[PDB]
């Protein structure tokens, strides 16, 4: 199988914070779950990652549809990789959003 992580954000709280993440997720990144859970994703972003990339998911998430974007990302020690990530919303059955799953695939090679 692919290596990749998988982490799921609220989507009822309003900056989306992470709820879960898998155990390659922490290991990848280097950070523990004290430090991420209840935060949004977005300190794995630093110098170089592209602000078109980034705004491509926030907009994907404020209109609730999926979106795979390719961004830099930092682990905690500072050093960095190339992420794919894709987003996926999961809605209730009414049509509102309540989750956010991501999935990152460290795509360096
Ligand atoms: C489920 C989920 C997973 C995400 N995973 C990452 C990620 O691995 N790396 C990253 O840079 N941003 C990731 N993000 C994006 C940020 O969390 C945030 O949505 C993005 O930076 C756009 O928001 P902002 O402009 O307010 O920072 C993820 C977002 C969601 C909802």
């Amino acid at each position: 199988g692919l290596r990749h992580t998988f982490v799921v954000a609220d989507a009822t709280l309003p900056d989306c914070p992470l709820v879960y993440a898998s155990e390659g997720f922490y290991a990848m990144t280097g950070y523990g779950p004290d430090e991420v859970l209840g935060h949004n994703c977005r300190f794995l972003q630093g110098e170089g990652t592209d602000p078109k990339e980034v705004q491509k998911i926030r907009d994907a998430i404020k209109k609730g549809e999926a979106c795979s974007v390719r961004l830099l990302n930092y682990r905690k020690d500072g050093t960095p990789f190339w992420n794919l990530l894709t987003v996926t919303p999961i809605k209730t059955p009414d049509g509102r959003v309540s989750k956010f799953v991501g999935v990152q695939v460290d795509v360096t090679s």
